[PDB]
């Protein structure tokens, strides 16, 4: 399943650089190009999403309450209640990520960053799996790089 790993290896590399504040060095598996570039657009668009939305993003976590395992379990819920039950566009999608970044870092400064590989399997579980026929039909993560590309200015 090329469009999990896929998946999986973007989302968990975001949300442990975004709680570690460190790139990790290691090459990309399949795909490596196209995942290279989808995570060089998250860092731009996430970043962004985090901070546009910071009052919203800081009331929703304390509603969460995100203490332990079992809490972090129990956003699986939450993420098809919020995100699938919707229209599905990239910005969703990024919504959904970025947030996911906001609950990894928060997860650091509870020093339970092991959560966040579990948190980052969920997201993608969630994603991949209830949309599936849009990503394939948005050209997965090659569609994503596309659609945010920024075109270099003049002079
Ligand atoms: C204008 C709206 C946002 C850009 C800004 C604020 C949004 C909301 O107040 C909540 C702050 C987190 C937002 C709720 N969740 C966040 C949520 C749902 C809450 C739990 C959760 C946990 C993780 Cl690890 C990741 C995501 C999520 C599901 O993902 C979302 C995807 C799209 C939208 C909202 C999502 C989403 O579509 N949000 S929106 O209508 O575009």
């Amino acid at each position: 399943d090329e469009l999990y790993r896929q998946s999986l290896e973007i989302i968990s590399r975001y949300l442990r650089e975004q709680a570690t504040g460190a790139k990790d060095t290691k090459p990309m598996g399949r795909s490596g190009a196209t995942s290279r570039k989808a995570l060089e657009t998250l860092r731009r668009v996430g970043d962004g999403v985090q901070r546009n939305h910071e009052t919203a993003f800081q009331g929703m976590l304390r509603k969460l309450d995100i203490k332990n395992e079992d809490d972090v379990k129990s956003l699986s819920r939450v993420m098809i209640h919020v995100f699938s039950d919707g229209v599905t566009n990239w910005g969703r999608i990024v919504t959904l990520i970025s947030f996911g970044a906001f609950v990894a870092k928060h997860l650091k400064t509870i020093n339970q960053e092991s959560c966040i590989e579990p948190l980052a399997e969920s997201i993608t579980d969630v994603l991949v799996r209830t949309k599936r026929d849009w990503l394939v039909k948005q050209r997965g993560w090659d569609g994503f790089v596309e659609f945010f590309h920024v075109e270099d200015l003049e002079g």
